[PDB]
């Protein structure tokens, strides 16, 4: 599924993103939008042989189990393909033991390079949230 801007900011929002370790919403619209362009499907080869899923991009070799990665630890408990479905709930609780690992979203590299930084209201501009 490839969700509308706002309707992935009305989405995460049930899911108690918004301000979530003190994201606020646009922080979590611009990570997704810069990793999988809000591609719920998203996944991409990692140099180390892992693999990241869905759509904010959550890494095999931590998180989840795609069965092909080295060192894979599953903290999230789940098989990465489960982050691919067009409902995000899997992966919106993944993300909030992501960032709640003690690096907060720098996590994400798309998020350090691209939104950390910047205007991320932006990202939920217009949206009946
Ligand atoms: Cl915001
Ligand atoms: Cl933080
Ligand atoms: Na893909
Ligand atoms: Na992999």
């Amino acid at each position: 599924k490839v969700f509308g801007r706002c309707e992935l900011a009305a989405a995460m929002k049930r899911h108690g993103l918004d301000n979530y370790r003190g994201y606020s919403l646009g922080n979590w619209v611009c990570a997704a939008k810069f990793e999988s362009n809000f591609n719920t499907q998203a996944t991409n080869r990692n140099t180390d042989g892992s693999t990241d899923y869905g759509i904010l991009q959550i890494n095999s070799r931590w998180w989840c189990n795609d069965g092909r990665t080295p060192g894979s630890r599953n903290l999230c408990n789940i098989p990465c393909s489960a982050l691919l479905s067009s409902d995000i709930t899997a992966s919106v609780n993944c993300a909030k033991k992501i960032v709640s690992d003690g690096n907060g979203m720098n996590a994400w590299v798309a998020w350090r390079n691209r939104c950390k930084g910047t205007d991320v209201q932006a990202w939920i501009r217009g949206c009946r949230l």
